[PDB]
């Protein structure tokens, strides 16, 4: 079966691609961040939103994921498969998460058509050649213009 | 952060405990039940209900574990290694994928509050020294067992 | 062309695979009842239903597939290749043609929703492990005590 | 028991007796003509026509037949018995579902009434003698 | 990116692969066609229809490619690889414009129905084995 | 036939001919950003705007070339003639292709009166001499001051 994780939102994994990979931030600063915001809400027994059960459903698998992680530490026998091992996990799996995770934290501290259209400005200028684009790179922000 | 996948539905973890590992159906029979009955609407552009938008999670995460197991499956030398790790996988992953396949999949045909009554059910019923179980376990359906149609 | 024979009517090969082989009627036992009940409805010249229009190609088809065997059976000088050909083609295409015969005959006598229920039920059933199964499957019938008294 | 499949719609086996056998084109012409102009319709879950029905289930028939040529092609170790069965699968059976595809996808472009009145045209011109028959023999178009 | 020319007017790639490649004409008769008939229009200031506006960009890109024939053909020495290139870019690319030009000038000429319905019957015309085709293939006309 | 791609939409050659070769974003660039944003709307099979008619065409021309340039690049045994033949391709339609795709994607994304009066003011500032011109040139953007806040 063939399920886009933000088709239901109205973003497409071809609007998240078309940001440089490196924009992200570290899964550590991430989970601090959702730590610090929304913690008691997502233990709320009530569906808040879509977004409070997407990110429910993230944590726990990441969870499983170092589970896993820490047991093939203990298990595996020879540097070399568990070294490999992961690497390849943190790597990739850590890349994914990242994208789903700045997704979901943006459009609950900003507002989803708001994160939107920051990724395709700022997306939009990172093509456009320096001499001919404003200086500074777009940011999101919440302090009042007053 | 402590999280209980089942918690913002009203269920826990303690109450599926009631029912032994070995009951679940094995992953391909849940995966070819939600073919057949939900995959227009989980491809739908629509949060038809969070019931969905769990399902879509949880079989994106399963599909990305298989990947990784086919990647590992290549790219180890050393059989044995490979072999626990595919093993483990399986067994580990696959248990919990059963259990919550099974219950957003009864709570969608049948209702949450019904599935939780068959939920209680079960463990009432296995309670029971087998010296005195009734040998009718409860089990869920929509139908009269001799359900007799009389066409004109 | 890939084609679902039951997608026009609302039903997937999926749902259908948890019968088992043991469940389907012999060839004979439903050729004899398609004929008993429809012979007539069938000869008409009229669409009477999209039933009677697949029911009327399959029974040609048998028909076309047996001349075939009997050609088979007379050309043919060697008795393996001959065995062969006649059992592989009476296993796997009578079990195929058995499964949508009960099927189109079943919705005939029932109707469409009934049937769709009672292939839900018997695949939830079926999938329950042995042990907690209780042990009389769910019986989809038209006569509901077999004892006939006059009508009103 | 009594099964013509023209009967429902309005002809006969015995009407369509009038085409010569080499009348009827070669079944990749009729798959691609098929493929090419209803592949939507006929993997869309209505019954749009009649004729939508009985297309389908000749297709899934002739698939299972094809796979069936497949499993003797591997199976029997004779070569001369295998060749024989390929080779009276494709003419006898390829023949009958020629003529079925072609009746059906006839209807379906130009409409019964079109089709039948061709029939019975192509007929009266066959039966003319050679040193009389007009070398334009009838064919189907839409063109006004 | 899923891109068929032809899909924004009703059409397809599969439905125009009925027609054998021989029979489009050369492209010297299409350009003098055109010509002769929409020289006025195709330079007006206006877009009168997307016909007019697919024609343009064709006739442009066809423009650019024979002037990049005519610098292989003074700075490359060797000259095998500069008939073999010359070779390739007439023939694969005039194949493809040829149909392009015939399908928007005919469109244009007789309307996308005439057109159309020409297609699918041409087709029925040569799915026809040869024993039975009748020797007027078919043809566009406006007399009534 | 001598035609101007620009006149149906009341520009000219020249007009634009005053931009210089560093104006222009990679090709790379501007198929990345022109799938980004009308992917759906250019595979829809709607004349949505001449725009989108023009971008068509000019997609799978530069589609042709490129296989044009894979096919060179295999058949010919000199390398010289292949490096000779791929430079001039890539250079030459490659800045012809890259303004064509800018004016569009402008157009479609600013609206045509606007470009129109920021390419004549670019115009007029570029043939200011250096000694007078002023350091930075006007800028056309979408984000005014880059700073990203809750809209209204």
């Amino acid at each position: 079966m063939d399920i886009d994780p933000y088709k239901e939102f109205g973003a497409t994994v071809e609007l998240l691609s078309f940001l440089p990979s490196d924009f992200f931030p570290s899964v550590r600063d991430l989970l601090d961040t959702a730590s610090a915001l929304y913690r008691e809400a997502l233990e709320s027994p009530e569906h808040c939103s879509p977004h409070h059960t997407a990110l429910r459903q993230a944590i726990l698998c990441w969870g499983e994921l170092m589970t896993l992680a820490t047991w093939v530490g203990v298990n595996l026998e020879d540097p070399a498969s568990r070294d490999l091992v992961v690497s390849y996990v943190n790597t990739n799996m850590g890349l994914k998460f990242r994208q789903l995770l700045w997704f979901h934290i943006s459009c609950l501290t900003f507002g989803r058509e708001t994160v939107i259209e920051y990724l395709v400005s700022f997306g939009v200028w990172i093509r456009t050649p320096p001499a001919y684009r404003p200086p500074n790179a777009p940011i999101l922000s919440t302090l009042p213009e007053t």
